[PDB]
């Protein structure tokens, strides 16, 4: 239980139901790393389906309930047992309370019942994290696990930006998405339709120059991976599983017969195909769904190589290709568990 809760001291800035948003800190007072790591669970995208998160999701829309401490675990551990990696960073963990894949710049009012104020969280959280030690950053990695993942796409450059702005061009900002890295395919049986609801019901915002390649009516494109990853300037590492079981079930699919094994072994194709071109990259060919906040998170493999080891490697590569430290880790084979290490379940 290391890591502690601060509400946001600009209180306008708020969860669903107007209680003040926050963020939960463990400083680490040697280090100039940042890790930040945004939170998933889904979305709603209309007033009743965003009752129903009320009633039975309420820590997902509220601070009311939230615990004065949270244990850092997988990449937020201080442990270098359970976190090779960064074990010695200032740990961020920014609760998702805004049901908005952290797109939203929307109060509650006499208009909105709910506030979707997700993009304004994260930047202050960022604002108000400067004087509490982030102002002497050089590293600040934006990460974050499903709706978490999409993001740190959604979101990494607008940090980049605001850190330039206020006069602080030294701290390198980079992003983690994990598990947030969506196709727009046909399902198996009758996702964009979603997202384009939610980006009005939110007034989402997209990256700049996402948005200017898609125009207005059409930003939903740029909530999936393969559309906004390559107007971005930030280094962004990419982690998904192949099946993706949130991707699974938006695609409706639960002694699997001739269609669904095409349709199964497709969909890891075109997901390999998306990352083709993705230099920072970790996809094992499992039917899981997240990874780097769970404790045994350094279990899994591709090629021999554990995430841990991918994120050290490309974190060198940021100081020509390295000997033995890769950074594109792609599973080929083509069914689920397929690769050995997949968690277990
Ligand atoms: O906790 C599971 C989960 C999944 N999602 C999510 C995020 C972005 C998109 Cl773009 C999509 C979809 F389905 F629309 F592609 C789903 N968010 N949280
Ligand atoms: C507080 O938040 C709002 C955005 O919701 C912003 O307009 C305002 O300037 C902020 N001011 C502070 C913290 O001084």
């Amino acid at each position: 239980e290391d890591l502690r809760l601060h509400l946001l001291l600009n209180t306008s800035v708020t969860c669903n139901d107007g209680s003040p948003a926050g963020y939960y800190l463990k400083e680490s007072r040697g280090s100039r790393r940042w890790l930040l790591f945004l939170e998933g669970g889904w979305y709603c995208f209309n007033r009743e389906n965003c009752d129903s998160r009320y009633d039975t999701m309420r820590r997902l829309m509220s601070s009311r309930d939230w615990p004065r401490t949270r244990t850092g675990t997988g990449i937020l551990s201080s442990q270098p047992e359970e976190n090779p990696y960064w074990w010695n960073a200032n740990m961020v963990f920014i609760p998702y309370c805004s049901s908005d894949v952290w797109s939203g710049a929307s109060s509650k009012s006499e208009k909105n019942e709910y506030a979707f104020m997700g993009a304004l969280i994260i930047q202050e959280v960022v604002r108000e994290l400067l004087g509490r030690g982030l102002s002497g950053a050089k590293v600040l990695l934006l990460a974050g696990s499903s709706a978490g993942g999409t993001g740190v796409l959604l979101n990494v450059d607008r940090v980049a930006e605001q850190l330039e702005k206020l006069g602080y061009p030294a701290i390198q900002v980079r992003g983690l998405a994990d598990s947030g890295w969506f196709l727009d395919n046909k399902q198996y049986r009758h996702p964009t339709e979603a997202i384009r609801r939610g980006i009005r019901y939110w007034n989402g915002v997209v990256p700049e120059r996402c948005r200017r390649q898609f125009q207005e009516g059409e930003e939903w494109n740029c909530f999936f991976g393969y559309k906004v990853y390559p107007t971005l300037r930030s280094p962004v590492f990419v982690v998904q599983w192949l099946f993706d079981e949130a991707q699974l079930t938006v695609d409706n699919v639960h002694p699997v017969q001739e269609g669904l094994r095409l349709y199964i072994q497709n969909l890891g194709r075109e997901l390999r195909h998306t990352l083709k071109d993705v230099p920072a990259s970790f996809a094992p060919a499992c039917l899981s769904h997240e990874i780097i906040i769970r404790s045994h998170w350094t279990d899994v493999q591709v090629k021999g190589t554990s995430l841990p080891r991918a994120l050290h490697c490309w974190d060198r590569s940021l100081h020509t290709p390295l000997k033995g430290c890769p950074v594109h880790l792609v599973d080929s084979c083509p069914w689920p568990h397929c690769n050995p290490s997949c968690p277990t379940g």
